């Protein structure tokens, strides 16, 4: 019934923010749709896989917020199998490499290859992390798709192949539905292209022992009996002294403050009194999220090691359900697993199909690329379609066609009276990834505590020590990826 | 509490939907969220104005479902003044025209504009107005936005600015924002560009005597009691028997069917047991409405008629607020009136102002464009800003991004087990009209209806007689038209001549 904070959402942001509250000395109430918390996140454990994440897993260096609040809620972390080569297939062939990014051999794809990365990385570097509509040529890249942008940047149709995987697999979307702004603000806000792409010393570094969902359940550990589970929030009325907060089966939550830490669009599932003002009324339903099926397919061995395989599969064209793999085994050498992405207009094409016919595409396809028979021969399969999910709306997270951030930006973590705004959205560091989610629900909360005149203005955005676990070694290029011409600039030499 | 139906949006669509239930002698009930129907139609009444449409209007030949529909429920039509010269402003200058578009004089010009107009018309052909997503190009279309098309078909900055204008107005949109496969099925569905744009023989041609604000007012006064006001939908469970429809008022109502009678996107307002299927669960968080602002000024008299002017103005620039006007003078000839949209991005931007501060920017531009001091003495303003509307979420309508006609269109109309969508925006003809409003609910009821086994399935879709009130005169082109070259054709002409 009556509280200091209800905090709309049961996910790592939510659960962040009441966290926060509660050892602030706060009364808070946690308001959760499902009959569970963790939202993106959620960990299935059963005999056959003993723990599998479905949703969000994978942290590394420079998530330094994530790595604190897990280390402080008990959890540990272990590297994701990276020791042997990688792969890229390309044209019905597999080809081993060594380091984050996949050799190439042709000159003039070479000079292609490497002036994309770098462009991406020197736009990024003109977008403000918390204010992305401040880039000096903000409206000329926001009103492009990353199709125009890399139709314009890719003179071969390798880098635009490889370019067009790289969005699909950041942002769960085609490069023709999002903005050319949004995108890059996306991976400069991650650190940039090295940071995102990289394994080791990179985004994919590390998985929680036990899995993710772990660090929601941890905190709705601690918050006991003040984590609603079946409460979906239907209405939030403003008009009195009061903020009034109903859900589906009738019960009133009464608090001076609300933080909303579910993904923006899910706005839409709420009644406002008084009605939200313009700009977020019309924001919500302007910000979709991207397509993805998380798919494991579990062996009897990590058989592709004994080939001097890590696991990791980079794989071109339409052909291919699965773009991108990475070795699942847990750190014993034992559940031996491959964890792949159905992105995008394949996630929707592939949807159609019953899990056993997805299961045979993916055994033949890991067939062909890992050149092993051993890929026919699954012992289990799990999956999830995060299309299918009434309160998360997709995975990974929210992205901006043309023209939104620009107009509607803005509006994001904009306060609406006494509605706080948390969510991995609205985050400035890794918004869309658990990290974000922390730096989110905690800055949220921070913003009430300072409503409160419990703490100064200057301490609503707290910088967070490196982790001594999870220490980030620098992103370094070399001379000749600093100045070897474009295609375009050796054709002006010429 | 029971019934047979329950109608979701008491709009047109809605309110159409219902009434045809009701006269095949089915039990309906409508539960609208507003303290009133209408949805995004709204008549204004007080002594300053009589009456004014703050939402949709203007209604015209080949919408021939919602001139009966108005005209059973006793309405009638006038005619919006086009008698004197529009106006084209262009680069701070008025030129004014008669017929629906605006003259070229410079010939590579004329065939630049010639061509966007014929290319807009020729691509359309090439797309099924029941199933866009069929056309053959319809992925190629779909992964472009209107402003990329332009750039490739836009050899001169005069025709590009002219189009940009165009799809500014027709869907209330930026060009970057929109697909290009939907905004060209969107023109085409309504019988394509010159009859979307034209007056005279065109959607703009009439208004309602007293406002289209009483076709839905006339239907729930034929439904009495059916109807309930300031009942917004927050729950649909479809797990047992009979369908249970739940309000935020806490009334339950139970139907044996449902129709869905508000914008698709607004659907998200509604928690769903079941789930909504994966292909809906995602359709409807990316199907924003466009952003409009419908300002009235009113005038002691219609003092642009006295210098040959009808009061449409077709405005070019960044610093016009408005880009269209039409007069909204009554039909008597009393209550002299300007009506002028702001536009997309303008209407964010412009929407930080005071009421006072749009009337004066207004009032300025107008007497700049219509050479007349007069626009400086307004004797009153009306406007509504569509954007602020929980329940509507912007004006006109339905756009749809680069990318999500050909992955989710085929489910916009696609039944949910008991759910049946109406709404303007799941009509095939006038879809984001009041006449696409009426089809799209009078076919959901006859989906229904041969659910039921009431009515074969060939009487779902059924096609309507031409009004005798507002006969359609055929669109038709001149030879020249047909044949110019574009600015590449005349070019590739050249460089084969001089070899
Ligand atoms: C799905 C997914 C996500 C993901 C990814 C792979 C997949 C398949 N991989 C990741 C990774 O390897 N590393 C990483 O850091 N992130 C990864 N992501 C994304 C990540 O999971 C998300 O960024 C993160 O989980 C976001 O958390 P946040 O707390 O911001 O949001 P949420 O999890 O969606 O939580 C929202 C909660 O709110 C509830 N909800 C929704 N509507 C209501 C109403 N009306 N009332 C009450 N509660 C509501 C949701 O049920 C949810 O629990
Ligand atoms: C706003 C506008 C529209 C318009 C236009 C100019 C403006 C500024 N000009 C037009 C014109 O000149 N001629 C024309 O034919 N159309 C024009 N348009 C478009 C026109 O208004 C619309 O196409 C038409 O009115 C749409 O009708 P439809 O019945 O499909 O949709 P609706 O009017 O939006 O009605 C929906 C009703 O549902 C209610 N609602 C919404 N959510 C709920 C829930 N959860 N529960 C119950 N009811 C709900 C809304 O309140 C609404 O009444
Ligand atoms: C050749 N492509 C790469 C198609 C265009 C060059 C882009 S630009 O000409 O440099 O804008
Ligand atoms: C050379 C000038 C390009 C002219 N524009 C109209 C800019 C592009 C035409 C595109 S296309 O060339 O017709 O595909
Ligand atoms: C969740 C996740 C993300 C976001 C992610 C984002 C980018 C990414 O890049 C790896 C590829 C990109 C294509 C070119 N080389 C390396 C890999 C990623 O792996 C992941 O598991
Ligand atoms: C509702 C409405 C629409 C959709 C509408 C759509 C298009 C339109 O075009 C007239 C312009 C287009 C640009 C070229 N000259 C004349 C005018 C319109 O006036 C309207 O009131």
């Amino acid at each position: 019934n009556k509280c200091d904070v209800v905090v709309v959402g049961g996910g790592i942001s939510g659960m962040a923010a009441a966290k926060l509250l509660h050892d602030s000395g706060l009364n808070v109430v946690v308001l959760e749709a499902r009959d569970r918390v963790g939202g993106r996140t959620y960990t299935l454990r059963n005999q056959k896989v003993k723990y599998v994440d479905l949703g969000g897993s994978y942290v590394g260096p420079t998530q330094n917020r994530i790595l604190r609040l897990a280390k402080e809620l008990g959890l540990e972390t272990y590297k994701v199998n990276e020791v042997e080569r990688l792969i890229h297939h390309v044209k019905g062939k597999s080809y081993p490499f060594r380091g984050p990014f996949p050799p190439v051999w042709n000159p003039i794809t070479y000079l292609d290859h490497n002036n994309f990365w770098r462009t991406m990385d020197d736009m990024g570097r003109e977008i403000p992390s918390d204010a992305p509509w401040k880039a000096p040529l903000a409206e000329e890249w926001d009103n492009m798709t990353m199709k125009e942008l890399l139709d314009k940047l890719c003179w071969t149709e390798s880098a635009k192949q490889l370019a067009t995987l790289f969005v699909n697999l950041c942002v769960t979307a085609e490069t023709h539905e999002v903005s050319a702004l949004w995108f890059l603000w996306y991976v400069k806000q991650c650190g940039g292209t090295t940071r995102i792409i990289s394994t080791t010393n990179g985004g994919q570094e590390r998985k929680f022992v036990g899995g993710s969902g772990q660090v929601s359940e941890r905190i709705m550990d601690l918050l006991g009996d003040r984590v609603k589970l079946e409460r979906p929030v239907i209405y939030i009325d403003q008009t009195r002294e009061n903020v009034l907060v109903e859900t589906l089966n009738h019960e009133m939550y009464e608090a001076k403050y609300v933080i909303s830490a579910i993904p923006p669009t899910l706005g839409m599932k709420i009644h406002f009194n008084p009605p939200l003002p313009m700009m977020r009324n019309q924001m919500i339903t302007r910000v979709p999220l991207g397509s993805v099926i998380k798919c494991i397919v579990y062996y009897k061995e990590p058989f592709w090691r004994k080939k001097d395989y890590c696991g990791t599969m980079i794989i071109d064209g339409e052909e291919a359900p699965v773009a991108y793999t990475l070795d699942d085994t847990k750190p014993e050498g034992n559940y031996a697993a491959i964890m792949g992405f159905i992105l995008a207009h394949k996630a929707r094409k592939l949807a159609r199909l019953t899990k056993e016919e997805r299961l045979k595409k993916l055994c033949e396809l890991y067939a062909k690329v890992l050149g092993s028979l051993e890929a026919l021969e699954p012992v289990h399969y799990e999956e999830k379609n995060w299309c299918e999910e009434q309160y998360s709306g997709g995975c990974y997270t929210t992205y901006f066609p043309p023209g939104i951030l620009t107009q509607y930006g803005r509006v994001l973590r904009q306060p609406v009276d006494r509605i706080y705004f948390a969510g991995t959205e609205t985050a400035t560091h890794w918004s869309g990834y658990m990290e974000g989610a922390v730096e989110a629900g905690e800055r949220a909360a921070r913003e009430i505590l300072h409503a409160m005149g419990k703490i100064p203005e200057d301490e609503i955005w707290q910088s967070e020590p490196e982790s001594v676990d999870v220490p980030a070694q620098p992103i370094t290029t070399t001379f000749l990826e600093r100045h070897l011409p474009s295609v375009p600039g050796l054709l002006r030499l010429i």
